[PDB]
């Protein structure tokens, strides 16, 4: 049996997880689930965004699923965000985003490419230092992180049918950090033989992603490139409201959705959890349920063609009714 | 009368420069040409990108415009680029990138934004150290840039019909620097009483880019920041073949197209001029030329709807042929 | 009435100070002293090794008397060395440690020379990083507090006969940051042409120091130089025992003895309370009681010379017998 | 036969080396001298200070003694210092700075210590910035230096009767970097358990080096806190004019005078060979000629209590007539 620590967080992350459990339930795996809780709502209780149980329960289950972090708009004495500590804590060092085509209004089809960002080091070291009227940030690139990031993203590209990965980077303009990234990947790809490895100039790849994104399989960056690469890539194939993600380290990993709490709608039953069950299902797939993985995307790709939608997605159908639906189509398959 | 320099630069600019010398000729504005070199080719010939007597020749003119510079691939000793040299010694602190729809294959209908890039400082500061397998760069933000950037956009934005400003920053992971930059362009919109400031994080802005480009009409930020954004949006208007640019600051400005030198049609007399065109549309528009400008740019769009057009339009007249087309077009407005 | 603030801190603090206080209260001056609380054990009992209350009690005082702090070697969390603090929190961006000849075995005669260290910033901004196995500390020169500093230090060497001053500086190393503090001290110098100025590489000070210390009336340097300038001045002249200290800014100060918390000797009953005493008349100094603060030097050098010596200087002397007779001799003067 | 690569460099080192090479031909041994040029000099009449003749001409030898470097009043484009550059080139990582009592007048008596610093790094990394009126240099620690560094003076302390090093540091306001390095030098000490290993703050020592330097064998320390300690300690013994250095590394060792070109003395041949020869007996001791150095040591003393002395030691002999000495001195010995 797999454990997996569901993390409902805020808003409509009370929506969603419990949706993703349902449907990872229909796959007919032995899971057992444990709960936890992170984020704004739980900091609010006891002082904290993360409670060391919390940790302490990741670390005993093969993945957690997290719901949402509402993101504080005045800043709080004591309230650091949850997903920027747990890849702290637990080493979570590669941010997997997917960007793939799915039957909605307005997404571009013949998309399928998956964004692996350096989670752990670049401008995200957050070391900032402000001198009289002139601040100043490390951003920081090691041979080290390079390799992990490299080595991920190059198991990823060779698990794909394409074989392809392009390093983004800016080597031009900053050699030392940004050429030490570059170079590593390209040497750490020696070990792929079955890999075709390019490089791009990120600002060009950001320009061909709008125009070209069919050219692309694999993408490895660094921290805050990556952030934006994701985020473009979203746009293009739904928003923010339908994209997983995967948190990955050596020892464990923290699935989540990209949108965030949607406080206004969150408690209305109307919430669309295709992004938590996709990320769900990007988990199956890192535990090595391969099989399963696929029959849940394809579960959520035919709700989302001709099933009820929701109203981020046209409908009217209640994250219940759409939740529903793909537990149904998932059982048949 | 104006007095304006042409640099041609690098391969395609030694022809989309007299393409748009010609074009500014048709306006029938006083117009007195200069000439000066820059580039790899000038490089190869002098031991230097930029002589010093083309920066003489630039501070005694109202205006330049480049063509193109090349890069070559690994960095030869001595050869810096003539741009951020010329951005550096001339202090041209802000970045200026219109994204906007154009009767051509492969562009959006629907985008009209300019894109504000801080030119100065942030990663571009260019100072980075690496001490054993450990690489930094510094991210610099000083409060006096973001005065200037601000300005210059504030300035930007209030001379356009919707009179809109967004500040795209990451000052949420980054506040002492990106907090700095966000601070001060919200503080001097204070003497912009026409203007409606809004801030979106940066990779929101990319995805918003993305998905609502329409929703845009000015956007600040800061120097890495900048060069990622602009050439998102350029892949939405048909990419950097068509992308006009300005690197402005208190006493001079140089307007260039954003395509390269592209050494592979070079000497064909193939070149598209719009992207130089628009430059020059730019520059007369900084030059106080307003309705001229606007003429200019017209000229331009007629032709790409209803003219010639290049090979990388998917036609096959010259340079010559779309330069003519321009002159004429412009003649009759 | 003149209101001293009287912080004991930690340790041989609780012995010094209130001898001090006797010493202060034999002049015949009005004084009002508050006492308030600092330190180690401080901390200990209130999780804070500087109360708000103490701070308020300082900015009501017109001067703060301060005895010994603890920084113990642990690193315990929550616990940050209580002067060190005071410097920011109160600005005192001066720290001056005179160095004079005295009656006691082991003094170098001819000695007279004031130490003027830079006390906000340069190594002590303490701004270090960890990466791997790689370690980065800012050290940090700006014009603003190098004049301050230079201000401070040519006035000082205004007001004493020999009108000489030496900027002790590494700008040959360092050309950025400590050529900057040489060049602004060198730059303020010249509002005040009667004032001898030189510059000295500061190993060769260090060296001068020893060999030739009457070469020297004032020294000016930056944060961590000064520290090891002062310690090694201090040591011509008897050493910790007698060394006092002022940090002054622009609307308090602290005055301070060199020698620390003591805890081998604390309770004892014996700790030489000179500095202590000597600290306190640079307080009076500051103050404006220029004919008292001679007098109270005068009191100490007659009991250095002649009087019961306290076991550092060789004698069998506790606290109490030596402050009585410094008192005495006061009286008598 | 041992090949010494000499270098005269500026001044005053014209006289001294060759003082020097006298002496080293006198204890008998078999020895080749290459002659190389580098220092001021050396670049006003080639346009580099250490040209790459010079360096080849060290790296085919055993060892090397050089003279003495102008370094002058400006920044002259394309002068770098001689040494400062040798050290970088050649990984000469060990300053070894010994600090003895002599028979002559100023010394103070029994005084034998050997400051070992930390020569690559700290903040002689010379990573300087300047932005606005703020200026930064990065003070840079590794463990990797560090073990380097430790090592060798754990060797040098293992090499010694009294079988002792203190580590010199600063450890409590910069308890990343400074603590790194106490921490290593104290985990590379487990392999010299024979070596007693105390720790001093910086400042504390420099205090201590002037009251007692009795209780010093070795010190080891960081960069700029070594530049600083080694010339205190000279004061304590003469000074520079008596003053020997090592630069040592793995694979090749410069040895040289601390004093500098002294362009008042230079050519009026009554300069003091001492810190030449002395360096010369440090360079034998390193190419394993421990009986040869202590010869040539005993020598040197034997001049400095009895034979003529040079005017900087109250005589009138000219440098020739000293060395003549110290030859036969040495013969006899
Ligand atoms: O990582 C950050 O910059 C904030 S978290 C946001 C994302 O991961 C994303 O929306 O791409
Ligand atoms: O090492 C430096 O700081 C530049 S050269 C001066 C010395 O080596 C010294 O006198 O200790
Ligand atoms: O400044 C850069 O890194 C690129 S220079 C050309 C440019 O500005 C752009 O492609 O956006």
């Amino acid at each position: 049996a797999y454990r997996i620590c569901l993390i409902e967080g805020d808003g409509i992350g009370h929506e969603v997880i419990p949706a993703a459990r349902r449907v990872l339930e229909a796959t007919g795996l032995p899971l057992e689930f444990v709960e936890a809780e992170a984020g704004w709502e739980t900091f609010e209780r006891r002082g904290t965004s993360v409670p060391e149980e919390t940790v302490e329960k990741i670390l005993s289950c093969h993945a957690t699923l997290f719901g949402a972090a509402t993101s504080p708009t005045r800043k709080v004495p004591g309230f650091f965000g949850a997903i920027r500590y747990l890849r702290r804590r637990l080493d979570l060092y590669a941010n997997v985003r997917p960007a793939k085509s799915r039957p909605v209004p307005g997404s571009r089809p013949g998309v399928d490419l998956v964004i692996v960002r350096e989670n752990t080091e670049g401008l995200y070291v957050e070391q900032e230092r402000r001198y009289l009227d002139v601040a100043i940030a490390d951003a920081v690139i090691s041979k080290k992180a390079s390799e992990r990031i490299g080595r991920a993203a190059l198991r990823i590209a060779e698990g794909r049918p394409r074989k392809t990965l392009h390093i983004a980077h800016k080597a031009n303009v900053l050699p030392l950090t940004q050429g030490l990234f570059l170079d590593t990947v390209k040497e750490v790809a020696k070990d792929f033989p079955l890999v075709n490895v390019q490089d791009i100039i990120v600002d060009n790849c950001a320009m061909q992603l709008v125009m070209r994104p069919e050219r692309f399989d694999v993408i490895v960056t660094t921290n805050l490139l990556g952030d934006i690469l994701s985020d473009l890539a979203a746009g293009l194939v739904g928003g923010l409201g339908l994209a997983p993600s995967g948190n990955i380290g050596d020892t464990t990993a923290v699935f989540e959705p990209v949108h965030g709490s949607a406080p206004d709608i969150a408690g209305k039953g109307i919430a669309n959890p295709t992004a938590a069950i996709l990320s769900a299902a990007m988990m199956l797939d890192y535990l090595g349920e391969k099989e399963a993985a696929k029959r849940v995307e394809k579960a959520v790709d035919l709700v989302l063609e001709r099933g009820p939608r929701t109203p981020d997605l046209g409908g009217d159908a209640t994250t219940e009714a759409f939740t529903e639906a793909v537990v149904e189509a998932l059982k048949s398959l």
